[PDB]
């Protein structure tokens, strides 16, 4: 069912993560990590101290879908094992901030066609699929969007709850 999920999402904060390629989301799903540019890193560290759960919702551009969502389990840190992100043209790994540890809650995809009824008050009430990398999603919109995903029966939320 969906009860433990609703418990994890209670009073959470939600951020949209836009990636240019599937490889970076695959690395994030395998390694339980994400790294963002410093502008977003500062927002996510502030958010992590501010709320009981901070949720990242991932979408690969041109895919027409979200690829899943995850919960920050740490503030960002530096000096860990290198991660071979696939960067946009002209970019270098040094442009990134630190690395956040994340616990995946759903590794399943959700097509944008299923979230067309959801708009984000923090982005001019544009459909929730629309937003820059790092756009915050308001609480109610973010909760309903997460509840739309197919349940990921491979994940035990008992473990996630046991870090809140
Ligand atoms: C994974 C990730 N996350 C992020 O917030 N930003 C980027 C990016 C964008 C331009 C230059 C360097 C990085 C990457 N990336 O590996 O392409």
């Amino acid at each position: 069912g969906t009860s433990k999920l609703k418990y994890v999402l209670q009073d959470a904060r939600f951020f949209l993560i836009k990636s240019n390629n599937h490889e970076n989301v695959s690395l994030a799903k395998a390694k339980g990590v994400w790294s963002t540019l410093p502008v977003n890193e500062k927002k996510l560290n502030l958010a992590f101290r501010s709320a009981r759960s901070v949720i990242l919702i991932f979408s690969v551009r041109e895919s027409g879908k979200f690829q899943g969502f995850a919960r920050l389990s740490s503030e960002s840190h530096h000096g860990g094992s290198p991660i071979h992100w696939v960067l946009p043209a002209g970019m270098s790994a040094k442009m990134l901030g630190g690395v956040f540890k994340i616990d995946w809650i759903c590794r399943r995809e959700l097509p944008f066609t299923k979230s067309a009824h959801l708009t984000n008050p923090w982005n001019e009430h544009k459909p929730v699929k629309i937003g820059r990398d790092g756009q915050e999603i308001e609480l109610e919109c973010g909760t309903q969007l997460c509840l739309l995903f197919p349940p990921d029966e491979s994940i035990d939320l008992y473990q996630v709850i046991h870090k809140m």
